[PDB]
């Protein structure tokens, strides 16, 4: 996968016991929210408060996700935040696709990508990536 | 239920998208979690870094619950972070007490009381409270 | 002040497993609210249609808010067993309505909660008094 | 990439309620990994033992961390039926097997997933090759 840039958006997730599964490490199926969670606050933070609630019930602007993938290299606990480092790798005329990189203490524990296409919220119906967004997305797309 | 003091701990809870129900709200089955979210970041603060996990796989203590109880006041959105008033109420020679009042933007939406027992983690054995433990509590229990 | 489940609670069966258990090999009690509220959910596709919740507001346009919720927590549960989940309304008053919900497994109970919600006209997210229909399909069951 | 569901794959039906969705009323992505899993636990139940994981893990010594997944969503997934996630095992090799899942509801697949774990010595978290034993267990069921 691409390597995370300097520029990159980073989202903190407290990671607890709850979280963890009996081998005393996050649990797999936790992950893909986390990584979720700092796309969500990735829109906050560039497109405004309340992330995808925000986008979809007041802008009109639905991202479902198409596809997400995700590989495992080191546990994730509770023992230190988990860094997000969010970013946007590209965006078409129909899709986006979000990197994210769950980092403990330096170490690399996991690296997602998710792929999105956008709606017309209320109607449910697909539509190429507005204008208006591509204006805010493209700055952080990296080389 | 007692009134939140001024020397209560404060958790932040980021709330998403993901965490609301089609009533566009938070769903309820999500608010426990929170609230123990909060309660782990308390023994973080407090009793050091790692929260429970911490306290169960190095200190060899758990505390189990044995009951909760939540009052819902007003919805929980994404619009702000949900902020986690928490705190110690009583601490008996079996069981704690916490609270924990979520609040957004000022507006109390939640208000929730957990009690948990001790154990000697290892065993799963239950104990009284450590002494240790109760000079580290004590000091944050409200009058 | 929790009242014992009558012969007549509908079951809910939870499969609890390996992603819903804490590094102590036990459901996390976080994990435990929503196994009760499936119950109550899976209530409501029994008594009043299928699609539980989802049916009642999107459909039927009746939404039932939770205000308050309480658990005790008597036992662990794992996935050694079934999470029978035994529930009932134990209460229906003008506004609210009171699920019971006694988590069970192998017969011994778990965990026992009361789980109180109000009605909304679901698409004004206003709140109404209990229906008129829905009261006639919760009262034959709520116990003496 | 992913191969299509064979006639002989396990299929483990998975309850998707009001909770499980997000305000465009379909179950919220960040959720579809939790039921794939859940069906491949339920596969090692089938095919292994009772419990799962949890059994594996705790009884058997043996741990299966995941290392990558893959997911294709179709489709939206609802409460209106039941998801029943087709499940087998794509691949063995000597250190990693690959789980495909297909989320089908009522006839059409929502979402196709592939997930990839290594084998540990549980109470040590140490790697080992697949085990002889689960070796003679999975291939039966592996496609051509
Ligand atoms: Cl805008
Ligand atoms: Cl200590």
């Amino acid at each position: 996968m691409q390597p995370r840039p300097d520029s990159a958006f980073v989202h903190d997730v407290r990671v607890t016991w709850g979280d963890c599964d009996p081998a005393k490490i996050a649990y797999t199926g936790h992950l893909p929210r986390f990584a979720l969670e700092a796309i969500d606050a990735w829109w906050s933070e560039y497109h405004g408060p309340g992330g995808w609630y925000h986008l979809e019930l007041d802008t009109n602007v639905g991202t479902p996700f198409v596809r997400l993938e995700m590989d495992f290299k080191s546990p994730v606990t509770p023992r230190h935040i988990l860094k997000c480092h969010t970013w946007p790798t590209r965006l078409g005329t129909k899709s986006i696709t979000f990197r994210v990189d769950g980092v403990q203490d330096g170490v690399t524990c996991f690296v997602g990508a998710f792929t999105c296409v956008f709606t017309i919220a209320d109607q449910f119906k697909s539509q190429p990536a507005p204008d208006h967004l591509r204006a805010l997305i493209e700055p952080h797309i990296p080389a």
